[PDB]
């Protein structure tokens, strides 16, 4: 069902949370080789998550599930805020700008924390 597809999407999201925290530890420790690898892993995970989310939103639309569509339109918008911040973070890493990397990292954490009550609301709406 769309509900089990959302649980699968939620797990991919939690995987990115896990890798992100390991990445934050590596950044603080100065292990740039590790950070580079974790950033590649996160890019792939976010690409996957975004794709599942779109398939969930399109399915909710075809199902006429107006409330789920409303919530998923909001949630995908916020996902794109996180994605833009992540991409800027990756650029800061390429550029050697640890000040910008720190800023983007904290922002990406707060955008993720904010978007969690909605993530739970979608599970219940589908
Ligand atoms: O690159 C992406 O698509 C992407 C990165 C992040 C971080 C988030 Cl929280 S949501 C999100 N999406």
């Amino acid at each position: 069902s769309v509900k089990s597809e959302y649980a699968e999407a939620a797990a991919v999201g939690q995987e990115a949370v896990a890798v992100f925290n390991t990445m934050k530890a590596a950044f603080q420790n100065g292990d740039k080789e590790a950070v580079a690898q974790y950033l590649a892993r996160l890019a792939s995970l976010y690409t996957r998550h975004e794709e599942l989310l779109n398939r969930i939103l399109e399915k909710a639309r075809r199902e006429g599930n107006k409330e789920a569509v409303t919530l998923m339109n909001e949630f995908t918008a916020t996902f794109q805020t996180g994605k833009s911040i992540f991409n800027a973070m990756v650029a800061a890493f390429k550029n050697g700008d640890d000040d910008s990397f720190e800023s983007y990292l904290q922002a990406l954490e707060k955008v993720t924390a904010k978007g969690e009550t909605l993530a739970d609301q979608i599970a219940k709406a589908l």
